[PDB]
DNA sequence: TCTTTCATATGAAAGA
DNA sequence: TCTTTCATATGAAAGA
């Protein structure tokens, strides 16, 4: 009864997260940058219809906001079904050029498998629900993410903004990967005897024996939880000796 | 009256050329190789009437011979001018391909030109008529470069070859240089006083005053009369202290 | 809608 | 006429 357990570890059941140790991020831009305004290309009908749902959904979270700003990236529909419903995908690019470059911190796949030890043959893996989210944006930093949502037979305003790191900037992969590292030092240091791989959002808690899985499970999906994060119960893997991860399926300590 | 004092020499007045001292040339095959014959392509009047000319007197020159060949390369028109007279091109590419590599012992013009004194400022430039075509092919290597000739209305045989080294074949320029530094070995020897290059077809004789000049080339031409070779008395550049030599001015020691 | 990268296609130019 | 090399052109595929 994992699921019941931990309620607040659950995207399922606790919520939306927000990582509430992590100071709001501020996005240095680059020493000669200067907003960019970019028209939002005309979208049909369908395609605003089919996104709006997930527009609302987002400025009940608390996660948009309406906003007037300087700047200013497309909105662009994409339907991912095999020909159905579409969701909203930001064309970023101009923002992503004008802010400052950080060094790539997040370990490559292979390399990251490389640090697990044959001993350790008990796997959990967690993915965390709407990581980028949970990672508040400085006031600061908002505007640079604008973007124009219209609502034809009566609009509000007219630009949004995000509250949270979004998806489709350059450094949130890296940003996400070493704040959660931040987040999870403590536990790593109570856990000596366990080994947590962490890529992005794609978590890897490997243990000795079968208990040590389940009490070490309990103790991430805990911590997790108080921290603002959500892992989906519906992907999780638990305790199994035998896991997909990171497109590698982990066997006997093979791959 | 430089034409008058060496008529041998000239190829306006002494005759098609015949390097007397040159063992007919045998073309060593690859290991693999095997008889290729190509059909000759279909020729318009017009290209076979502008061509015809040339293949005749070429055949009075003894230059051409009739043949049955198991061997075969197609004739060419290829016309110059403007736009007219065609003059007959044979694409040996085939029978190249099937020829044994030789090294290529003819030095680039810049390598060539850097073995020029500055003492040497007097120079004259002869250019070889005919060059390839004063080298005999041995009979055993001659049905390899054969080609066949049509006259419509009425035609001899068939396939025509040559008995000198011919145009389009990879080794002919090799073959000629190396010929002729054999030839003008011993004009080398008996002139230790004067610079003579040589590339292919193209002569340069280099002296340090105009009478040496003078001298030497009244030599060197008299022994290329005497040898079978015979120079462009069109072309000739003598005793100039400028001249055109592959591509170059000399000129004051420069280029 | 845009941009960027990489593969496949034409085409021109030489030469035998 | 054929072949070979190199440049210019399209086009497809990804992704934000």
């Amino acid at each position: 009864t994992w699921l019941s357990d931990f309620p607040q570890a659950w995207a399922e059941t606790g919520g939306m997260g927000l990582a509430v140790r992590q100071a709001p991020l501020i996005i240095p831009l680059k020493a000669t940058s200067t907003p960019v305004s970019i028209k939002q290309y005309p979208m049909s009908q369908e395609a605003r219809l089919g996104i709006k749902p997930h527009i609302q959904r987002l400025l009940d979270q608390g996660i948009l906001v309406p906003c007037q700003s300087p700047w200013n990236t497309p909105l662009l529909p994409v339907k991912k079904p095999g020909t159905n419903d579409y969701r909203p995908v930001q064309d970023l690019r101009e923002v992503n050029k004008r802010v400052e470059d950080i060094h790539p911190t997040v370990p490559n796949p292979y390399n990251l498998l490389s640090g697990l030890p044959p001993s350790h043959q008990w796997y959990t893996v967690l993915d965390l629900k709407d990581a980028f989210f949970c990672l508040r944006l400085h006031p600061t930093s908002q505007p640079l993410f604008a973007f124009e949502w219209r609502d034809p037979e009566m609009g509000i305003s007219g630009q949004l903004t995000w509250t949270r790191l979004p998806q489709g900037f350059k450094n949130s992969p890296t940003l996400f990967d070493e704040a959660l590292h931040r987040d999870l030092a403590d536990f790593r240091i109570q856990h000596p005897d366990l080994i947590l791989l962490q890529y992005v959002d794609d978590l890897l808690l490997a243990a000795t024996s079968e208990l040590d899985c389940q009490q070490g499970t309990r103790a991430l999906l805990q911590t997790l939880g108080n921290l603002g994060y959500r892992a989906s119960a519906k992907k999780a893997q638990i305790c199994q000796k035998q896991v997909k991860y990171l497109g590698y399926l982990l066997k006997e300590g093979q791959r």
